[PDB]
């Protein structure tokens, strides 16, 4: 049972494991394009002895987090391991390559999507953004006076095909990842992959079309099975009228009963409708997962918010380092230090910190860091927040 970097022979092998494991799996030509984002060295194989029995790799993403800071970022992906070589320490040793080859190729941070909630905590990641589906009864739906672009005259949205239009969603979505925490830049593989997905299958998804606004669009498709239902598989404003003036066309599908989208807690939609009500909150999930590789470097990248004023702590990170941590004008410092521990937590715990979907009162809370002020806890909330709220970008 031997570890080591796959060769080209290998590949039919993992692919094999893929289909068996990833219910979601297309085929080789699919997972040839994906492919082209692993760099030389970012995949990991366990062959018997001969077959592959467990695979892991990153692929080399671009990260936005708070203060529109772009950061290098491994992103996790293609796990598997043989149902046939079950609890033999095969996951714990790839996760263990693969985070030395993150951490020596120079990565401040590691991501992923989790297929289940309980496994990734023991490796350091910790859940960084919420997904959230909202689903809305159109037949009731009516905007609030408030609300943008309800005046007399042309609309600005456009009904299109999404094939015909790819530079726009490409132009919107490249301004949308870098200025919104937990955006991803989005390669050309996988825009090819998102508008192959948008046709109609043979006895799969129905045809998709584009609500196509100058600062925004929306990707839907009617539901296969329920034909009263329509799902926004994507949905990116940059500004608040791009997004209210799509949703004035998405509740003016009014051959559907049902829209449903998922997005983030902060989506104002809600608000948008005299009725708050009618956007019903259906589903609840951990989005993108976030491993802080090197802690200082991660912490001194990030923006903080300007209206808390200058304080100085010590965190521990239970095995990364301790530092004396110093967050004014919107920047952090941090050093090392021997001095007595303020704050104690996880690594995990310090991921779903950083992006500012989780507050630290709240971690505090369940004893998931460990402090004996409370003054301090207050300053790490209002620091780490966001003021862009965390979304989540694609998965992978
Ligand atoms: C590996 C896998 C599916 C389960 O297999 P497994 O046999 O439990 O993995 P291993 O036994 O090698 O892991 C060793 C340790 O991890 C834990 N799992 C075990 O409890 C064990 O720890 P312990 O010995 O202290 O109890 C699972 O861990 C996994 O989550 N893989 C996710 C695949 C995936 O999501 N891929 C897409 C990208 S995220
Ligand atoms: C994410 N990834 C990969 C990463 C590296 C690689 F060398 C191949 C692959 C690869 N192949 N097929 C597929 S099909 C599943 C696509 N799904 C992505 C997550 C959300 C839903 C769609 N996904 C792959
Ligand atoms: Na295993």
């Amino acid at each position: 049972v031997t570890l080591c970097s796959p060769t080209e022979d290998d590949w039919p092998g993992m692919f094999l494991l893929a289909a068996a494991s990833f219910t979601d799996f297309i085929g080789p030509e699919s997972a040839t394009a994906w492919r082209t984002l692993v760099p030389t060295d970012g995949a990991v194989v366990v062959r018997d002895g001969s077959e592959v029995v467990g695979m892991a790799l990153y692929m080399d993403l671009r990260l936005t987090v708070p203060g529109e800071v772009v950061l290098p970022t491994a992103g996790l992906s293609f796990v598997a391991v043989a149902p046939t070589h079950r609890r033999r320490g095969l996951l714990r040793a790839m996760c263990a390559e693969l985070h030395r080859r993150i951490a020596d190729s120079g990565y401040p941070v590691a991501a992923l999507h989790a297929s289940e909630g309980g496994i990734y905590g023991r490796f350091g990641y910790g859940p960084a953004t919420t997904l959230h589906e909202l689903t809305v009864d159109r037949r009731f739906a009516r905007f609030h006076a408030d609300a943008p672009g309800g005046g007399l005259g042309g609309s600005s949205v456009r009904l299109v095909r999404p094939t015909e239009h790819r530079g726009e969603f490409e132009a919107i979505y490249e301004r949308w990842r870098q200025q919104v925490p937990g955006g991803l830049l989005r390669p050309q593989v996988l825009w090819d992959e998102l508008l192959a997905e948008a046709k109609a299958a043979p006895g799969g998804d129905r045809e998709s079309f584009a609500l196509l606004h100058p600062d925004g669009y929306a990707l839907y498709r009617v539901d296969r099975t329920d034909l009263k239902l329509a799902r926004v598989s994507e949905l990116r404003a940059v500004t608040a009228d791009a997004h209210c003036a799509l949703w004035r066309a998405l509740i003016g599908l009014d051959s559907m009963e049902r829209i449903s989208i998922i997005t983030h807690p902060q989506d104002p939609l809600p608000h948008l409708l005299t009725d708050t009500r009618l956007a019903r909150t259906t589903w609840r999930q951990d989005g993108l997962w976030l491993r802080i590789m090197n802690v200082p470097a991660a912490l001194e990248a990030r923006g903080y918010a300007h209206e808390v004023g200058e304080f100085s702590t010590v965190l521990e990170v239970s095995d990364g380092g301790r530092f004396a941590l110093k967050i004014g004008d919107g920047r952090a410092r941090c050093t090392p230090t021997d001095a007595a521990a303020e704050i104690e937590m996880d690594r995990d715990v310090l991921g779903s910190l950083y992006l500012g979907a989780h507050r630290a009162s709240t971690l505090a809370a369940a004893n998931r860091l460990r402090t004996k002020d409370s003054q301090l806890l207050r300053r790490l909330d209002a620091a780490f927040a966001s003021d862009v709220p965390v979304q989540t970008a694609f998965e992978f």
